[PDB]
């Protein structure tokens, strides 16, 4: 009875899937080769696609459906004052989303019908290089959302530090050149053109954005949050809406004492007006948006 077999190996795969991130092996290979003998009981979700498999990503250059959004830069209290000055005189009171900056590779997941299609890098943030093969081997990327909504949705994938720390290990010892930072490990093991080789690495995915909200009920930046979660993808709840920039200030002040402390590195912190509205009310300067800002450390 393969229908009902396929089926409960796609349901005990995707729960380890949405667990953790070696029964897990044996299911694993029980449906890839019932994907052999009968390919057409592969679904363009199956699991099976965790293990990497025979297809080398393209990195072919592909524009994102929509641009990614160019930060401008904060680098103190000051910086920070006058950006939320500059709102508060244009469309008035306003709250924040405060979330920490995580140092990975930046990603766009392309979903159509709720299916995973497409995975790029950020590249120039017009257009970025095709690795949706070894981005499925990412257990936190869910291969179908619990909508069927077409958007892309923004992440950032990183190695975390303990494992980062036990490659380099390997590397040093067979002298070849170590990974400057974690960072650097979780980029080069996303662009390996064999993506069974990434499938062996250690990655995660947090998502901070999607391109378009229209099919979102969300109406603000951490209502948004909160419904990517429950579509099925993993987001960082360190963060935090706050009323004003001094609750800016202090979630600022809070976090850049802990950047060293997590299991990921961080580079700063990103601020957006919440309210999905007044983000648009704000409108973009030099192809910026006036809404959003990241405080370097």
């Amino acid at each position: 009875d393969l229908s009902s077999r396929v089926n409960e190996l796609h349901d005990l795969l995707n729960q380890y899937s949405y667990e953790y991130y070696s029964e897990y092996d044996k299911l694993l290979h029980e449906l890839i080769k019932i994907e052999e003998e009968h390919p057409e009981y592969k679904t363009v979700d199956s699991p099976t696609v965790r293990v990497g498999g025979e297809a080398q990503a393209s990195f072919n250059k592909v524009n994102h459906d929509t641009p990614m959004l160019s930060l401008g830069n904060a680098f103190n209290e000051d910086d920070l004052r006058k950006f939320d000055q500059r709102i508060r005189e244009q469309i008035g009171n306003v709250e924040y989303m405060c979330e920490l900056k995580i140092d990975g590779l930046a990603v766009s997941l392309k979903y159509v019908d709720g299916y995973f299609v497409q995975g790029l890098t950020r590249g120039d943030g017009t257009t970025g290089e095709d690795i949706t093969e070894n981005l499925k081997t990412i257990h936190a990327i869910p291969l179908k959302m619990k909508e069927p909504l077409n958007v892309e949705v923004r992440g950032e994938a990183y190695m975390p530090r303990r494992s980062f720390l036990r490659l380099n290990e390997e590397k040093e010892k067979n002298d070849e050149q170590l990974f400057a930072n974690p960072r650097n490990a979780a980029a080069g093991s996303l662009r390996q053109l064999d993506s069974k080789l990434t499938a062996k690495r250690k990655l995660s995915v947090f998502i901070y954005s999607v391109n378009d909200f229209t099919d979102f009920n969300a109406r603000s930046q951490s209502e948004a949050l909160d419904e990517l979660d429950k579509l099925g993808f993993t987001t960082n709840k360190n963060r935090a809406r706050v009323n004003n920039i001094d609750g800016v200030l202090e979630y600022i002040e809070k976090w850049t004492s802990q950047r060293e402390s997590l299991p990921y590195d961080i580079d700063g912190i990103v601020i957006k007006v919440n309210d999905l509205d007044q983000q648009d009310e704000m409108g973009f300067t030099q192809k910026s948006p006036r809404w959003a800002i990241a405080y370097k450390f």
